[PDB]
Order: C-alpha cells, then structure tokens, then sequence
C-alpha cells in the first residue's frame, strides 16, 4: 500500500534508482509487468547452454558505472575472443583482416572510407551530449534521414554500403527511418565512432560471468519483497496529496513520488490523470523501439580459432541474413558458438520462418564465410525475438525519426509533477545500454532525494570513478587519417 | 455485462458500427473513455456562437456515406462561404484570385506549378487505394520524405513553398516528418489534389446545420442505455471461449466479437492477452497523429464580403501563425466568423502562449490580410489544442513516417481472432475523414456478421449511391495543362535544338 517512491519498471535503471533509495533509508515498491526482472536483459539458463545472455550483454571501457553496480554485487567480466582474424565478407568472398576497421585498397575508396568516419566524428563534436537540440545545425541536421546524409557524403558504393550497415547493426533500424541529428548524436555520447564499434578497447569487449541477468536478479535479493511480479502499472492519479499508483490485478499503491523506469512509449499503456502536458502527451506517440532478432549456434568446438578466426564476421549484402557476428564461447573454451544480429527490416521478414528453417539459413550462411563444412553441423540453438515484447516494444532501444529530437526532445526527462524519468533513453553517456540504464536509474533517484531536501542541487549528476579491472585506453588518429581530402576535396585541388 | 459485440470507441466510426449491428438484431454495446461521445468531431453550444465545430467540420461531394448517415439522422448541410475573391497571401501581400488555384505569372513559375501538381496525381494514379504498398515502385517512395521529394520536383522556390504549405494543411505534419508514398496514397484515396483542397466541388464544400457532433449525438439516442460513457478499456483477454473486456473503473464485459474503433496508435492503452502479434505490436508504437489548433474569432458583421472577400485566405510564411481560414459565418448570416487552423510546428510552438495571446496575433495577421482594421475588434474567440487530449493524440488523423507503410500497412485491419479494426484510419477512401470513419465502422461490422455466418463474403465492402443533394462534377484538366513540359523537361528540349 503506502511508501516513500514507487518504481515503474524493474531492468537495470528501476532496479538501480530503488537500490539507491533503499540505501539512503527509504521505503520503495518496484512493480514490474512480467513474472521477471531484467527487462531488455535476460539470461536464459539450462543444460546445454550453461547460460546465455538473450538480450543485453556486452560491455566496455568508458561503462563505468554498470562496471562498478556489477562488482559490488559480487560479479565478475571476461574478454570476448579476439585474438586471431576478424573477416569482412562482401561480393561473396571472405577478406581477413586485424584491428578494428577492415582494410581498404582502392585509394579513391580508400579516401572516401577515410572521410566518411572522420566526418561523423566532426558533425558529433558540434552536438551536445545532454542537449544535442542545441547543436548549432540542430534543425538542418534533424530534418534529414541517415540516408540523405550517406548519399551526400559517400561518393563510392563501397562506402555507402559499409556504412549502412553500420547504422543497422548500431540501432537496429534502416537508415532511412531514422534522423541524422539523433544519430550523430547517439553514436557521439557513446565516444564516437572508434569506441563504439570495436571489441579490444570499445564497446564489445566483455561480457560478465554468469550473464548480465544477474544485475537485476542481485538487486531483487537485497530489497526482497519490495519487488512485486506481474504488476503491469495501468494508472497514475496525481489529483491528490499522495499519488496513486494502479495496477492491472487491481492494486493499489500510494506515494510521494513516482520513478518511470519504461522505455517512454511504453508511457502510452498508463492512463494519466491530470492526462500529460501536451508536449509528453504526443512525444509518447513519436519514439519506437528497433527491430532484431538475437541468435546463437552452439558447436561441438570453436573451430573457426584453428584457421586462424577469432568469430568476429562483418557480413554485407541483402541475402545475408545476419550481418555480424561474435565468438560467444565460455572463458573456460566449451560450449563453442556463435552469436549473430538479424537486423530491422530482415528481422521482420525472417520472423515469418521457423526457428529449425532459421538454424538452417545461419549455418549455410556461416559455412560460407568461414569456408567450413563444420558450421553446418550445430549442436544446438537459441534465439530471440525482441519485436514480439508487449513490455520491451523492440531492441536494442528507441530511435528518433526525422522532425522529433529537435521538437519534443527536451522534454524527455522532464519531470510531469511527483514523477521523473528513468530509464536508459534518459542518459547521457551510454544512452541505449546498460551503462545508460545506471546513470539514469540513479540520476532519478536522486532529484527526488533533492526535492525531499536531503541533497544538494549539484549532487543530482555524478561523475564515475573509471573502473581499475577495465581501463581505457584513449581513442587515437594518424597524421594521415586528419589531413587526408575527401573526394570532392580532391576533385577542388585538381 | 454480456453481449454479442462491445465496440471500443465513440466516435463516428464506433457509432456507425453500434448502429450496423444494432439495426441487424445484435446486441450491442459501446464503451467511451469520454464523458461524451463524438471523438474528434466536438460541437461546442453556447449563447455567443449558438453552436460551433472544434474538430471535424467539412463534408463534401463524393463523400456518399456520410452524407446518407446524417441525411438518415435528419440532419441537413449548407454551403461555406465562397461567392466572393479568395486571397493568397505571399512575400507580406496580398493577391486575390477566383477558382480553386492561386494564378502564377512567371512562366518558368508556371510550368512548374502545373508540373508538381500533375505529377501528384500521376503517382497517385499507380497506388492502389486498398494496398499502397504493393505500387510498383513502393520501397523507393517509402523511404523518402515528402521534403525529398519536394527538393527534387520543385525548381522554384515558389512552388515548392505552395507544397509544403499543401502538406503542412492536408495532414498537419511536416514535409521532413512524413513518408512520400504514404502522403500521395493519402490525397489520391480523396479523388486527387483537385478534389481535396476545393470548397466548390470538393472536400471543404459544406457543413452540418446544427453541427457534426450531432451525427454521434443522435446515434447514441437510438442505441440508448447500449453507450456506456467513462469506461475507458485497459484490458482485452481472448484466451477464453468468450472474449473478455476489462474497463478503467473495474466493469467487466463479455462478448462474442470486439470492434476496436480507436486510433491505431492508442491501442497502446490496452493491455492485451494473449499478447498481440510481432508486427501488430510495434506497428501500433510508429504511427503518431498530426499537431493543430483550431481557432475561431468571432466578428459583428463579415466585414470581408463588402471589400469582395469570401474570408477564405492562403497565408504563406513562417511569421503567419495561421497558413489557412475559411468564412465560420452561419448560413442566416449571423454570428459572423472566421476559422483558421494553426499546423504542425506552429501549434507546437505557439501553445505556450494564453489564449488571449493567440487572438491578439491572429486579429493582426487578419488585418493584414484582409486590409481591414476591422480586423482588430473581435467580439468573441473559441479554440481547441488537440494534442493534448489523451484520448485522441492529436488531429485531423495519423501519418506515416518514412519506412512505416511498407513494412506494417498490411496489417492495419487485419483481424486479430476475434477482435476485428474500425477507425478512419482503416478506410479506403476518404480515409482520415468524417467519411472514411463511417466507411470503416460499417466494413468492420460486416466482417463480423460475415464470421457469424449472417452475411456472405462479396457483401463486407459495399458501395455507396451518390447523394442527389450534394452532386459530383467530374475533374477536368486543359489540354495546356497535360501537355506543357516541365523545367527540366524544357530544359532538355533547349538542349536538343542547339545540338
Ligand atoms: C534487447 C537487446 C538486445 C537484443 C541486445 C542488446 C541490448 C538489448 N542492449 C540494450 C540494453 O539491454 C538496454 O539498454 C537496457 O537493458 C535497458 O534497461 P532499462 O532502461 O531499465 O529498460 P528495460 O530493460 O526495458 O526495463 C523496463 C522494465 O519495465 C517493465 N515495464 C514495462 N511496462 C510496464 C512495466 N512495468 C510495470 N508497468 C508497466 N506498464 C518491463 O517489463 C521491464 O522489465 C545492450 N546493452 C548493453 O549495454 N550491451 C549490449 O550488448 C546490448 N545489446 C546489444 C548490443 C549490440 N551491440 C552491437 C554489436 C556490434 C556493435 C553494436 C552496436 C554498435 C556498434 C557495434
Ligand atoms: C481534430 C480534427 C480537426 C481539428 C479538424 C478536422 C478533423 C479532425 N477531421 C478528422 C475527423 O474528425 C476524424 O476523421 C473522425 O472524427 C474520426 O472518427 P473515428 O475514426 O471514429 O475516431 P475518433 O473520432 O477519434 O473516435 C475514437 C473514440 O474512441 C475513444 N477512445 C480512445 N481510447 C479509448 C476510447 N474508448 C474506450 N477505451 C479507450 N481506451 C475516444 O474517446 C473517441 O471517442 C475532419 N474530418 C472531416 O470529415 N472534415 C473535416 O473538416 C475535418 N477536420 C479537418 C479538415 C481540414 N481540412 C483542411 C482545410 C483545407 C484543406 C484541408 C485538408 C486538405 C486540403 C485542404
């Protein structure tokens, strides 16, 4: 019944901000639609598999924050396998390769390549982290789609291919659905282009132990039955002196202040009385989520690292189903397999097959790329669908189509009344992730704590310490990489 | 508590439905989230105005279902205003004209402005009404903004100004915000771009006496105690032999079928079981409603008519805070009036401001316009934001961003077992209109009928006689306006002579 704050939502960020609070001393619900905690996370266990991380997974330098809630709950990371060759697949034919970029030969591609990723970093340099609607070209920016940009930009096909996949791989969505401005801007709050993409010193190089279900299965320990299961929040009535929370089973709760830690369409599934503010209103209306498939074959043994793969696999082209790939093998060498992304639109076109008649697509795609007879002989397979989630709406986040950031963007984690806003598309720094996820969580957490009193103003943001197990190394450019013209430039000094 | 069908919403569409059913021998019942009924038409009544439309308003030729519905109702139309000279408003002044199109001049102007209008209608032509995704050149059209489509077309800034104030008007969105296949699917299922911006002849040709909210007002008169007002739906389970119905204030309802008469976008407040299909379930988080302000300022004569004007002005800029008005006076001549619609980024933008505020910048722009200080003295003003109202999303209607249609269109009224989809949005033609919610509510009744066995299967969609009170003249274009090449193609007829 009554409590100091209830929490909508219970994955990383609702489940971080109640930790938080229940450390300062006070009382807080955490209701959550499903019969589990962990939202876009969820490690699968049983016998075949050990365990396996189904959504949510990898994380990196610069993640200090979810780095820092994992130890203190007792959890551990490992590196994901790069030793040996990553392979670039396109036309049909397989190019090994080492570091994070693949090589380009051709010296007109290659400038073309060059310019493209240094360019997105430029543009990123002009948009603010914590408001990117006060970029100086916010509206020129924001009007266009990632697809006009790549056609102004990329003078080869070559390019422009490479760098629609990686719009794909990055928000699960075609370039043409989403706004260059928010995109520019999502790729620059995670570091930039570098930090983002590469395994060895980005985003993609650890996992944790055990799976990263346990961060919201750890926290659920320590606050006990403060947690409540299969509570879909249904009405929020803040007419009254102490809000009124509602739920689907007809429970009620009672607050002095509200935590929404949902992804902010998912607002649209309460019934809000006074209704929103016209802003939120429509906002809530304008934000959906990407479209993927998550999937992973299981071999008897990682025989890709005898030909001298590490697993990695960056697959262009149509007719492939997956577009990239990581070694997803236990630290200690067993339960050998594969982990690969189906994609936003092949994601929804996929969906209408099997799961046996996608097995099958993957194997034959990987036995192409890999050149090995052994990927068509899995052991076994999981996989799933994020699009099918009443409580998720997508993966791996929501995504701005053109007109919205610069319109309703800063209204995104302005508080209606006795509620504030959490939840990994709140962040800063990591927005999409569980990085994000904590910032947010615990950002929350605490403007509630300073309009009870109990905290200064200038406590509200908090840095992070930079994790000692997992450091950074900084983000570096050649002399030739910085100088080197682009093709128009080139063209101009002929 | 039991019933045969429940229909989820009030508006038109759920009460032309209600009423379907109803007639056919079926027990109904209808649940509103409102304290009323009407949905995005709203007639306010009150001594000042007598009776005025804050939502959905014109009615017109070839909108042959609406026109019998209310005819049925008892209710009658009359003509908006359109005697005298129209105005176009461009670069701070004023031009006035006669006939649907404000005149060009410039020749290169020209060409280019029969050019864009042409060939809206000439993609149009290759759009199926009932499946835009399956144009043959769908994908290409799909992943473009109106804007991109706008930049390559117009090689004016003339007409690509009198485009985008076209769009910005027709479905309260901007150019950069919405799909191309989707915008030219959308004027071509009105009859083409004739048809849906005339008075004369077209989509704003009249009005309702009394009001359109009457039309849902009336239904709900015949169907009695049926309409349940206050019970906003939050829960639907199909697991079970009969179809479970679950309302915000605790009521439970049983029946065989639901009619879900709702925008898409707003199934998102109901919690479903089992949960909704993959494509169903995000295709419902995609596709957001239009942003406007309806505005009426209210005068003690037309003072327009007596310098020549009808009242109705085109106003290009983004200093105007209206882009669009046509004369509110009643048919007696009375309560004189002018309505105008605040679009897109403008409503947005001037929200912030009172209400007091608002009059003050509209009666200065009108003044403007109109050349009258007159103007300046209003008696009376009434508004409506609809982007703030909860159970809407907004007005007129939803659009589709770049991608969307494509990929989800196909399953905007496919059934969901036994839950079958109604709304305007769901129409075929006219779809976004007073019309296409009728047209969509009757469709969706009969599919019920039709899975109780009632009905056979070539009796779901049914055609409509034209109305003998208000009759369709055909569409015609010049001989000059066929033919006349466009810049690029004039441009290429200069480049073969001198070769
Ligand atoms: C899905 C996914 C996948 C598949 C993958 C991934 C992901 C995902 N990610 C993301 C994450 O996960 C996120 O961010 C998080 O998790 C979030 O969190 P939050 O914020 O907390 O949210 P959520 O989870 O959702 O939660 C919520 C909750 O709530 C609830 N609800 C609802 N509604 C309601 C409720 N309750 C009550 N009432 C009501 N009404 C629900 O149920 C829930 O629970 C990620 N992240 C990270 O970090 N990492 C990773 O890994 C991930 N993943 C991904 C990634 C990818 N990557 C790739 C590779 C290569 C590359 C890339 C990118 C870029 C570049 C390169
Ligand atoms: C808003 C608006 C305005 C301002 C204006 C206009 C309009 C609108 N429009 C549109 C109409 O109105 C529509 O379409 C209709 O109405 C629709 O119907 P429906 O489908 O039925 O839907 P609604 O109404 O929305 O209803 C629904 C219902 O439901 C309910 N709910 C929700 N949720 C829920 C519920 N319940 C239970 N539960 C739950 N959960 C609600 O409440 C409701 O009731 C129009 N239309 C026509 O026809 N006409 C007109 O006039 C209109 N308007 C407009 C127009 C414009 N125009 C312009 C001028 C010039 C030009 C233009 C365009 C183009 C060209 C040129």
């Amino acid at each position: 019944n009554k409590c100091d704050v209830v929490v909508v939502g219970g994955g990383i960020s609702g489940m971080a901000a109640a930790k938080l609070l229940h450390d300062s001393g006070l009382n807080v619900v955490v209701l959550e639609a499903r019969d589990r905690v962990g939202g876009r996370t969820y490690t699968l266990r049983n016998q075949k598999v050990k365990y396996v991380d189904l959504g949510g997974s990898y994380v990196g330098p610069t993640q200090n924050r979810i780095l820092r809630l994992a130890k203190e709950l007792g959890l551990e990371t490992y590196k994901v396998n790069e030793v040996e060759r990553l392979i670039h697949h396109v036309k049909g034919k397989s190019y090994p390769f080492r570091g994070p970029f693949p090589p380009v030969w051709n010296p007109i591609t290659y400038l073309d390549h060059n310019n493209f990723w240094r360019t997105m970093d430029d543009m990123g340099r002009e948009i603010p982290s914590d408001a990117p609607w006060k970029a100086p070209l916010a509206e020129e920016w924001d009007n266009m789609t990632m697809k006009e940009l790549l056609d102004k930009l990329c003078w080869t096909e070559s390019a422009k291919q490479l760098a629609t996949l990686f719009v794909n791989l990055c928000v699960t969505a075609e370039t043409h659905e989403v706004s260059a401005l928010w995109f520019l801007w999502y790729v620059k709050q995670c570091g930039g282009t570098t930090r983002i993409i590469s395994t060895t010193n980005g985003g993609q190089e650890r996992k944790f132990v055990g799976g990263s279900g346990q961060v919201s299965e750890r926290i659920m320990d320590l606050l006990g039955d403060r947690v409540k299961l299969e509570r879909p929040v249904i009405y929020i009535d803040q007419t009254r002196e102490n809000v009124l929370v509602e739920t689907l089973n007809h429970e009620m709760y009672e607050a002095k202040y509200v935590i929404s830690a949902i992804p902010p369409t998912l607002g649209m599934k309460i019934h809000f009385n006074p209704p929103l503010p016209m802003m939120r209103n429509q906002m809530i209306t304008r934000v959906p989520l990407g479209s993927v498939i998550k999937c992973i074959v299981y071999y008897k043994e990682p025989f890709w690292r005898k030909k001298d793969y590490c697993g990695t696999m960056i697959i262009d082209g149509e007719e492939a189903p997956v577009a990239y790939t990581l070694d997803d093998t236990k630290p200690e060498g067993n339960y050998a397999a594969i982990m690969g992304f189906i994609l936003a639109h092949k994601a929804r076109k996929l969906a209408r097959l099997t799961k046996e008649e996608r097995l099958k697509k993957l194997c034959e795609l990987y036995a192409k790329v890999l050149g090995s007879l052994e990927a068509l002989e899995p052991v076994h397979y999981e996989e799933k669908n994020w699009c099918e989630e009443q409580y998720s709406g997508g993966c791996y986040t929501t995504y701005f189509p053109p007109g919205i950031l610069t319109q309703y963007g800063r209204v995104l984690r302005q508080p209606v009344d006795r509620i504030y806003f959490a939840g990994t598309e709140t962040a800063t720094h990591w927005s999409g992730y569980m990085e994000g996820a904590v910032e947010a969580g615990e950002r929350a957490a605490r403007e509630i704590l300073h309009a009870m009193g109990k905290i200064p103003e200038d406590e509200i943001w908090q840095s992070e310490p930079e994790s000692v197990d997992v450091p950074a190394q900084p983000i570096t450019t050649t002399f030739l990489e910085r100088h080197l013209p682009s093709v128009p430039g080139l063209l101009r000094l002929i």
